[PDB]
């Protein structure tokens, strides 16, 4: 268990002892965690299977798992080659969301040059290596390792199959009326002001990964409709996860990477309550691909302050907020759903 | 929110930085909190005014509300004599679970002698003060103070009427596979091993009040019967709450006061699997009224190690562990039904 000491500003109050402690890691722009492989001659070897089993590439569920991919590359090919195997790894950038991919790595066993075959990790989508051939949530983490500037945490090859976050590095928790799901790119935060419900989320990347009951606060009487975080994108099933006057953020900006949602205003923007307003859509930008400003929004029965996505391009608004005076064409539009 | 830093030995590692922190504050023998009245001569009047709405007295919900009472009652009399009002408040003794009452104080305004009239907190059942016109769960924390030696909390009158114990004070989180739902009394410690049980429970005292759904980790798809502490008394509606082979314990041992959950076999006992073992029944203890041991006890479709209790006047088995030789009305039994 956790020991330590801390400062609750809530209950006005020092304290040490034993307990649990949730940080918040999101925020940190260091990576005080870093993935390994258990062992890099035996994940050779399980691509080669995974190769074998006509597995074109792979699909990483996280930012973390993809920089992971990015370190150890050299070292799997040089291996690949001395071994004499004629695949080598090519890890794809990737920029938006992380897609799940059905095929599994199979557990087994107990710089470079340019190759012949190919092993892709990550990227756009492509006919060569569609994802349904590609692989995705297949580790999970064994154990931990005490490093001086970012701790150590060991993968290895999951022997279920799971749509499942890994758990081990979730943290869940609520005290002084302040409720949180988090894990190491997912920040939640939902407070009790009048009422419980959601009021700041931080996504380093978004990810399509599932969110385990076991981890999961208010899971009862469960409405999916209304859970703002899709479930399908690691959206917890709580009704921590949702705020009055709207419901789920499947045509949010996902494929944007980095996501923050709050409850705001847009800079320069303003949005009002009316009927005359259109029904819900897809998230639109405040800024246009020309990079205008739209001043005037509406809803018909969201609530105040109004749904916000923060982006490198810009800043959105929810699905149930829709221009006062646009056509809909002519605006940057999420193209997401899920 | 809390900021401080911990030793997680789970993850091998020091981390400091923002976020939440639960405590053990339930094996620390100190009282680390205290209750405190918002105001006394406010509180004076809600009496009378309970006595004169018919309030023969009241139930604490727990053993610091109670103790709260103890502290306060001086000078509560003081004031109500001074005031001239004929109602003193007598403090009775509370020994083993702190039940629930329907009536409810009532907010308003915005040494000692003997006395005529009584106003009684807690003790035994009496036909002069029913339970039935007795207050309980009638004040909840407004704010913290700080205090050096004790976190002050300040209490006052609730608007609504609920069931549910004061949010305020509860901790709830898992992290490292180890989940906790806790307050200032309850410490409930569930545990990833091959599966997701309950592993250990640390009662200070049993309390009736309810345990908030929305402070209740995988508080989906529950069975009632599966929990092992009953939903009546403060039982977090939890699919941790749970252990294989066992169901609700609605005749454990929760009139003695402190209760310690865990498993493990009772000292100088075995217990054993038996189709020829008896159904479950009330919580047996190991020691007699005379003191005699019980070595042999057995178990039809309970797991193992057994559930266990431990209590100031003994150890005692869970309700699916029977006695595998004794005559049942010779040996001590819990005569809870919850
Ligand atoms: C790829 O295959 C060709 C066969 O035509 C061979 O000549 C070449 O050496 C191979 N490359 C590697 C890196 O093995
Ligand atoms: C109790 O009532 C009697 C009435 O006969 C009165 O004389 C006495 O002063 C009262 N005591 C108090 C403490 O009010």
């Amino acid at each position: 268990a956790d020991t330590g000491c801390a400062i609750d500003i809530s209950r006005q109050e020092l304290r040490c002892g034993s307990g649990v402690f949730i940080h918040n890691d999101v925020e940190a722009w260091m990576d005080r965690y870093k993935y390994y492989p258990e062992t890099p001659q035996g994940l050779a070897k399980i691509i080669q299977k995974a190769h074998k089993e006509g597995v074109c590439g792979l699909r990483s569920v996280s930012r973390l798992e993809h920089q992971m991919w990015e370190a150890v590359k050299d070292e799997l090919n040089t291996l690949l080659k001395e071994n004499g195997v004629d695949l080598s790894v090519v890890v794809e950038k990737q920029e938006g969301m992380y897609k799940s991919a059905p095929k599994r790595l199979t557990a087994t066993t107990e710089a470079p040059e340019l190759a012949n075959n190919t092993f892709v990790v990550d990227g756009p989508e492509t006919k060569e290596c569609p994802t349904q051939n590609r692989a995705w949530n297949s580790l999970e983490v064994e154990d931990f390792g005490f490093g001086l500037t970012s701790t150590r945490m060991f993968l290895k090859v999951r022997e279920s199959n799971t749509t499942e976050c890994d758990s081990k590095i979730i943290g869940t928790a609520v005290k002084n009326n302040l409720a949180i799901h988090s894990d190491l790119s997912y920040w939640i935060e939902s407070r009790l002001n009048d009422t419980w419900k959601l009021e700041r989320a931080v996504l380093g990347e978004v990810k399509s990964c599932t969110w385990p009951e076991t981890h999961t606060l208010w899971g009862d009487g469960i409405l999916e409709s209304d859970l703002i975080i899709p479930v399908t994108l690691a959206g917890p099933r709580s009704n921590h996860n949702r705020r009055p006057g709207y419901k789920t953020q499947n045509q949010g900006p996902w494929d944007e990477g980095r996501v923050e949602i709050d409850f705001d205003y847009c800079p320069g923007t303003t949005v009002t309550l009316s009927e005359s307003c259109g029904h819900r859509g897809p998230a639109t930008r405040t800024t246009t691909e020309s990079g205008k400003l739209i001043t005037d929004w509406c809803c018909r029965s969201c609530t105040l302050p109004p749904l916000r996505y923060q982006t490198d391009s810009g800043c959105w608004y929810g699905m149930e907020i829709r221009p006062q005076r646009h056509d809909e064409k002519t605006l940057v539009q999420s193209q997401v759903n899920a």
